[PDB]
């Protein structure tokens, strides 16, 4: 039982799950989709070399010419002096550069936030179990009280003294939490990841505006052979023009990717907002029970710390690890009364 | 046994299965017999270049001619001054953009409105099994009281007094479904999710009204190659005149999709139209027994409610469950009764 | 016990389930075969082009009279004005289409007609099982007064005693029997999906009898290339002629798909009718058994009845469930006699 | 235990498994070599067509040629007027053919005689163990007396005293086989599945006889494709000749299937034959023992019985169940004997 | 226990073992790599033919000359009038043959002599660890009697009464090796199958000495294509001369099945042999036990008998089963010793 719950414990929260898959798998379609690409058109470029040439001769042209664009620009008929066409050979490990970097934040906060946040998590769930127990085996005493005296003022003194009657309150998660308020670990993971994807969104988008909008279109360019040792050579003409046909696909593995990141922004910030504001209708609902009553109180101090991270964690868990189903109820039962705590009792014995 | 329940427990029904795997499955179908038609006709489309042509020459003509189509327009011998044949080469890409439409509605459904209505189920069904001991409990003391006494009078006083008893009516159910009964989270999804589904529906018809009737013959265009910096080869003719062979899928596929389309289209307006009324036989069914009597007595409400989709995941859920093996055949006793409960009580015991 | 027999229950049956197995496998089979052909042959036909035409200019006259089947008929040089040779074309995907309509029967009766028919499985065979043991339960007691007494008279006045003893018969199952014998679901299923089955058969031959004709040999079909805008080359011929490869296997499949039909037609009558009659040796067999004397009084009414379909299924799943080898075994001790029942009773106590 | 063995339980016997498995497996591994054949040429046939035609016209001569082999005959130089080389066309045809017709029979025994035959060899072998352990349980009296009295008379007499004692020789076992003694259902099945794969043997030599020496080596043959439209078509040839590559593999598949079917036709005439005598050292084994005494009483009658067939495979499963191992021990004792019974009484109760 | 020792019984020794997989798989390597030779070098020969020849007719050209050597023979300029090349062409079918053949003698054993063995090993050793274990339960009170007279002379005459206490000697196995002795079933399947390995591995000798060296290098051959109809074809050569590729593979393949069999002889020699001796160290060791004398004394007629192969098979078992490795160390005491009993009950008491 315990075991299975360790194992079922949540480490990444659900939301953020799919912008972790959509970031790391994007660029790998777009670059699995370029290779394909590459390989059914059987040569990234056709040039239209002279029909004296030989077939080889051609696939000499069409390889000196492809090969050509990291090292030498290509001018076509609407551009200035120079126009460079690299992009187009870069594009596959471009997408793989951007994978690694999209991958590398992840890897980072597995390997700098899950074990600590692992151990107060389970910790704090299994503190949790026992002080609700504890909590509820009062509760019948509570009942016996309320039946014997009907009036509030009795009822409300022996609240009190039930609260005082330092049985529960567990000292340990009091100093546990003052603790935790002040250790910022965490959110400095968790906003480090944030600010690290927003900035490799907006590389990306540097990357897709200085160097893709230039030659986004270019259909051909006019190659040369010349410039090597063969320039005595008369037979090969001089400015062989020729085009290349993954055009389409570079244009719209660009947009698609612009467009992917623009939607994946929005979630980002989403994602680092939801620190500043404390976790408000659940806080009312277990402000009532003792045993998340200690944990209910520190919302005074600053939105930004360390327990905001593992409170988002244990609401996260709690919503199935089974202790939520009562409370949710046992509240709900207050919100429709103008009783309840016998009724709560008698489902809890059940 | 509560375990494999809960694993067991459905979460989708079983008609809105079948569409959710249609409306999936058929685009992505489509897309993979585009994929293969392009890959088994080597080329896309073949032009009818001189004989003067080398195979290189010809194959770059292709080529320019093929990629040349979301770029500019061709005009065929029977067109106005131009046609659009874009939409040939975006064929698979507009059918990912349509899956991916349709699959999101999905995933929403189920990001959004998994775990409440899992937790509801689990809660009622829970609550309800134990409710439904506690009843038959006390068919044993009716039939007693009932030998001891022939007369219908002393029947329905004790009738009366059993329910008056207090010993069941679980006020937890009856404050639960008065919550319920306001909520909207899971009407709403519902409606969004049917109503996201019609609206792709509508965008694909007119995606396939605009960019397909236009050019859905279009047997063969003519294409131009001067048009880039090659104006001045007057080796290469003018006008090439070229087809394409793939046209025949295409049509195919239009057509396909319109029509699968159009038998989907009444089977969502029926999902949609099954929460404007309310769940007959089966609510006579379970009137009669306190532990269904609860839920049933709520009908007077509008339709549209978050109960009526927990009615409807329920009915779906205990067809299967086990509890509805007896109070069905209970009530079909009672159906052809001019001792049926003694019949029913021994069959339970049984 | 339970779980492993509510896996193993039947509810298809062992003859029509090679018929469904063979309805979808076959136009799979051929499909299959037919996209082996065309993935072999490289070209669906082959066309007898002039020798100046150079290899890229043979293609595209090869691709354009092909694709030219579905959108203009074609003529041989046996033939009236114009004939159809589009079926070649439209060969797998009318194939996926009767697959398709094949299938449809067999989800419609899944959906339709299994979980109510399972559950009334379950619930007949849960009860006949402790009937049974009930039933023999008394044998003990009959034993010992025929041992007490001789004569047949007493014999008989016992049996009568025993049966009027009201210890069984079991007034749920006579009650169900009743409301069963009045329900229609279940034969409306079985008939409208062997119906559907017939129909489309019917559908098929009329297929392969109108669009497979008329074309059956259709060697070879004269193609041309003018009606496009490359009516003023006079490189090009005119009326260029060709045929197509394929034609053997396309023969092949129709008779194929033809004979399958044949066959399959007789079994689906068959079905059809064995819910006309009841199911008689095995109710001479059962009628003594009084768990099984209730269910075998039942035929005084017309065949079809919903009870009819439930008796067919109870009579394939009892043939393994185990609570059958015995009565057989006993009944025929009853057809050897000119003691049995004492041997009966001993062997089911062993 | 009793599970295991039910699965464990042979219904096909272990000689006839090797025949069902080669007839099948023969003519696929032959259509698969066929298959691998034809793939590996590329062409099934090569054509020596003019230098004149491209390779286009000669694919398409090519094509036609090897096409028109089930339409219209070929004559080579050495025949009469007409010969029908179709039949290395339709060789994997005819191979599917005979291999689902070889598995007919296999189906037809498999859904016709295996569930009756299941039945009644899991009953007998249930009854027999406990007959067994109840005609052992007497052997500790027999050895009691023997000692107190060692003259066989007395002997004798006590061994007759124990057969009249009625504590065994179940009637149910008597009877049962009385009735099978005229069942003639698996003795019918068995002899018909027989009969059809002579039968299909016997057509196989028709057709390979008939339709395969005619044309078993001719070499080539005269191919025309002047019989269409384009007679007017002075370039082609009047009479291209031509020849078939996978001659080879068609004379060997022949030979090697008629080659393997005469190795088949034997073993099934033994199988057949198995039936007409009674399985005899076995008999003189089984005789001595109670249990088994009573169904070796049966042989008086005619050997083809249903009883017959049971007894096959009764001692087909009997072999490996475990109850054989030891009476086998016991009467190898008594064949060495000139003490053995009580030695095989201690062998047992250890 | 019992059920896993019957699964790990051994029932074809280690040795064998070897022989087969290597004369089963030998075969089945070589038959690989030619196809893989043959699937690699596209064509199996390579013909010279005239430059006018185009690419269509000079592969007609090779194909009508590698077909026509099962049909026609071919010279070489170093042969005489005739030779022939058919087993170039054969040679994958003539190692499928041979690997057939070797693996049918491996099948006739399993299914003649498994089951017999099989019952006869298990039921041996069921009873030799009783045997044992009574043997040596006597050991105690032969140490007390020891311990108390220390003379040999009483040691000797103790054992001799043991030995005459009658609560050994298992008359069972005694009649059951006694008959084994005359059985000859084992032996003769065993010989069987060694001749029938020996006559196959001369066969294949044979065969590589008939149909390989005659023609073992024939490096080419001078083809002929006017054999055929078009002998008043001018345009051909007359005596087209080329040769084959994969001659090498072929000489390899030769050599290198004539080596593994050389090799594979001496082996299947010896294993003949190993029954013509009893297995002698053991023999002497297992002659003190008399679970084990019993059998010990079974060596006096002829070596070839059932028991012999028995013999072997329980040495082979034993050596893992358990039984065996007490009954060594004891006697490597007792081969040690000048106390060696003493030692030896004391360690097993232990
Ligand atoms: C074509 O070939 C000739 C001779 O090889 C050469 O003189 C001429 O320059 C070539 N054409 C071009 C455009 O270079
Ligand atoms: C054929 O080639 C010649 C010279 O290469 C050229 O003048 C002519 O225009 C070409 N014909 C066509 C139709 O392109
Ligand atoms: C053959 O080619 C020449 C020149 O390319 C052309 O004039 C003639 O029409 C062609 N033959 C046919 C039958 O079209
Ligand atoms: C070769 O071609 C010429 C012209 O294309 C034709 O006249 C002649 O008949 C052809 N040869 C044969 C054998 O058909
Ligand atoms: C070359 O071809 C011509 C005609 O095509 C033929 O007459 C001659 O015999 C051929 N050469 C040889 C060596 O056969």
């Amino acid at each position: 039982r315990r075991g299975p719950r360790l194992k079922g414990l949540r480490l990444e929260l659900p939301l953020d799950s799919i912008v972790k898959r959509v970031a790391v798998g994007s660029p790998l379609l777009l670059m699995s989709l370029a290779f394909a690409q590459e390989f059914s058109s059987g040569s990234p470029i056709s040039c239209f070399s002279p029909s004296n040439f030989s077939i080889r001769q051609a696939a000499y042209v069409d390889s000196s010419c492809w090969d050509s664009l990291l090292h030498h620009k290509q001018d076509g008929p609407g551009q200035d002096k120079m126009k460079s066409l690299w992009p187009h050979k870069a594009l596959p490990y471009s997408l793989l550069a951007l994978a690694l970097l999209m991958y590398l934040p992840v890897l980072l906060w597995q390997y700098a936030a899950v074990p600590a946040l692992s151990s107060d998590l389970l910790f704090i769930i299994s503190e949790l179990d026992k002080s609700y127990n504890r909590s509820i085996r009062l509760v019948q005493h509570m009942l016996k009280i309320r039946q014997k005296s009907s009036d509030p003022y009795v009822f409300w003194n022996e609240l009190e003294k039930a609260r005082k009657e330092r049985y529960f309150e567990f000292p340990l998660l009091e100093r546990y939490l003052a603790c935790k308020q002040r250790s910022h670990s965490l959110v400095a993971t968790y906003l480090l990841r944030n600010s690290l994807l927003l900035i490799f969104t907006s590389a990306t988008y540097l990357y897709l505006g200085h160097f893709h909008l230039d030659v986004f279109f270019q259909e051909e360019f006019s190659c040369s052979i010349k410039t090597g040792l063969l320039s005595d050579e008369t037979h090969v003409p001089n400015l062989i023009t020729c085009r290349l046909t993954s055009l389409s696909i570079f244009q719209i593995v660009s947009l698609s990717s612009v467009a992917i990141y623009t939607i994946l922004v929005p979630v980002i910030i989403y994602n680092l907002t939801r620190l500043c504001r404390w976790d408000k209708r659940l806080l009312s609902v277990y402000e009532m029970l003792p045993a998340f009553d200690l944990l209910s109180r520190k919302m005074l101090g600053c939105p930004i710390n360390d327990l905001n991270v593992i409170l988002l964690f244990l609401r996260a868990n709690i919503s199935e690890l089974i202790s939520f189903s009562w409370l949710s109820v046992l509240c709900v039962l207050k919100d429709t009364t103008t009783d309840t705590v016998v009724d709560f009792m008698t489902l809890l014995a059940g």
